[PDB]
């Protein structure tokens, strides 16, 4: 019930996957934002969470994977994957992207940058 | 139930507020991402709407007020207002943020840009 501010910091990220940082920046009632550090080589695995996820490339260059059907993902796009949809992802150069779950994947919250409001 | 994707178009983006231009990305069953570009100088009023708003901004610099505290934004910087909450910013430089809204703001799906594509 209480609204919070992030800085952007290249710090307080922790590991999640070789190759992967993870961040979450803000969260509310309805939502959790992330911010993952990809580097070149790395990708996500298949994964089914029940949480509506959409996003944004921040910067770099990766795939997207959506069912069976792929699409190449640069700089200013943004996708949304439904609940229980399998997606999964290749990090074709060094990326940063930013991730919102609703409802607020509580599983995420340990990854608080701890300074944010 | 259909997932979505938009590609980067400096196009379809409608005007909103003078020197507020926006443009629905994409949305879905529990949340609706816009992107608004914002000119300098401009400023987007005090609101309070029931919509959960975490954003981020990708670019520019602007001062956002939540409730009675206020910030200095820049780029990289991330905010999330809850719903029915006092906010207002005013933009100081020639900025771009991203905003999603929870649940799904269906009076922003008019602002969707053609080039949203299905899967
Ligand atoms: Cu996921
Ligand atoms: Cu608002």
């Amino acid at each position: 019930m209480a609204s919070m501010y992030a800085k952007h910091s290249a710090q307080n990220y922790q590991p999640l996957l070789p190759g992967i940082k993870i961040k979450t920046l803000v969260y509310g009632e309805l939502t959790l934002m992330t911010e993952f550090v990809m580097d070149k080589g790395s990708s996500l695995p298949d994964h089914t969470h029940p949480y509506e996820q959409t996003g944004y490339l921040v910067s770099g260059k990766i795939i997207l994977y959506i069912e069976d059907k792929k699409q190449q993902i640069m700089a200013g796009d943004s996708w949304c994957i439904p609940k229980n949809v399998h997606h999964h992802a290749e990090i074709l150069e060094n990326s940063v992207a930013v991730e919102v779950f609703a409802p607020t994947r509580e599983e995420y919250i340990k990854y608080l940058d701890r300074t944010t409001v």
